[PDB]
């Protein structure tokens, strides 16, 4: 069973020094209790030298493989720093009881690869406008290992 699929834009401003991303779709994701309910949510975390510095998320919806949200944030990110932080985006199934499981994951920024990096890159390049694109998600543990 493939993991899934996420669509998110991005968007900076130098001057202000502000990052936005929008979380946008969702689509074809695991199920992750089978037989059961699949209640997807997404939370973004904000890195910089392999610290979090900040976590924001979604709405949860409920009963879905492809969820969508259109949901923004934004982050204070100044010009001197964008090169060098990361934005990790982490699509996960909600339950009241127990630890949400996550589906998969990517991030976007510093040592970001493939597609990520060229998604990241063209936000750079590109001050002021929103760059939306699709990301396969990937295992957490492969992830997670690029980032510790």
């Amino acid at each position: 069973e493939k993991l899934g699929d996420i669509c998110f834009s991005l968007r900076y401003v130098p001057t202000a020094g502000k990052l936005t991303v929008v979380i946008l779709e969702a689509k074809n994701l695991k199920k992750m209790d089978v037989g059961g309910l699949s209640d997807p949510y997404v939370k973004i975390h904000l890195m910089q030298n392999g610290k979090r510095l900040k976590k924001k998320k979604t709405t949860i919806k409920k009963n879905t493989l492809n969820p969508y949200y259109n949901e923004s944030f934004s982050f204070e990110v100044p010009f001197e720093q964008i090169q060098k932080v990361q934005v990790v985006v982490t699509v996960l199934d909600y339950d009241k009881t127990g630890k949400n499981d996550a589906i998969g994951k990517v991030f976007v920024g510093y040592n970001s690869t493939g597609a990520e990096l060229r998604h990241w890159s063209d936000m750079l390049a590109n001050p002021r406008r929103p760059i939306a694109q699709w990301h396969t998600l990937q295992v957490e543990e492969e992830v997670d290992a690029m980032l510790a």
